[PDB]
C-alpha cells in the first residue's frame, strides 16, 4: 500500500458543520470552503516515513512525519498540537493528537486506502465525523 500520488477531492461531507464544533469564524466560512473546496492532497511516502502536503488556493501546509515517532502539528482550527501516527493495517493509519498548551475537544484524523485505489481521509472532533474521498490524480 502506497500513498504517495497527486490526489483529487471527489466527496466530501460534514465538513462546515465539523468547524462549527470547533467554533471557527463564521462569516469567512463560505470564503474558506469556497478554497477549500478544492484542496489537492500530494503525498510522498517511503516506508513508514510520510511527507503530507495540502494545498489550496491561498493556503499551503507541509507536515513530515513517521509512524511512531511523534511530531508537532497543527489541529483543524489552527491550535498546536503533538501528534502519533499508528498503523491500523497495510493500508490505513490513525493520528491521534493531544493540544501542547490549552483545552478544547478531542480530535484525530485517519487516513486510507481502498482497493478502488481512492483516499478516504476522515477527521473526528469528539463525536463529530468530517469525510472526504480522493482520487489518484
Amino acid at each position: 500500500p502506497n500513498f504517495s500520488g497527486n490526489w483529487k477531492i471527489i466527496r466530501s461531507e460534514n465538513f462546515e458543520e465539523l468547524l462549527k464544533v470547533l467554533g471557527v469564524n463564521v462569516m469567512l466560512r463560505k470564503i474558506a470552503v469556497a478554497a477549500a473546496s478544492k484542496p489537492a492532497v500530494e503525498i510522498k511516502q517511503e516506508g513508514d516515513t510520510f511527507y503530507i502536503k495540502t494545498s489550496t488556493t491561498v493556503r499551503t501546509t507541509e507536515i513530515n512525519f513517521k509512524v511512531g515517532e511523534e511530531f508537532e502539528e497543527q489541529t483543524v482550527d489552527g491550535r498546536p498540537c503533538k501528534s502519533l501516527v499508528k498503523w491500523e493495517s497495510e493500508n490505513k493509519m490513525v493520528c491521534e493528537q493531544k493540544l501542547l498548551k490549552g483545552e478544547g475537544p478531542k480530535t484525530s484524523w485517519t487516513m486510507e486506502l481502498t482497493n478502488d485505489g481512492e483516499l478516504i481521509l476522515t477527521m473526528t472532533a469528539d463525536d463529530v465525523v468530517c469525510t472526504r474521498v480522493y482520487v489518484r490524480e
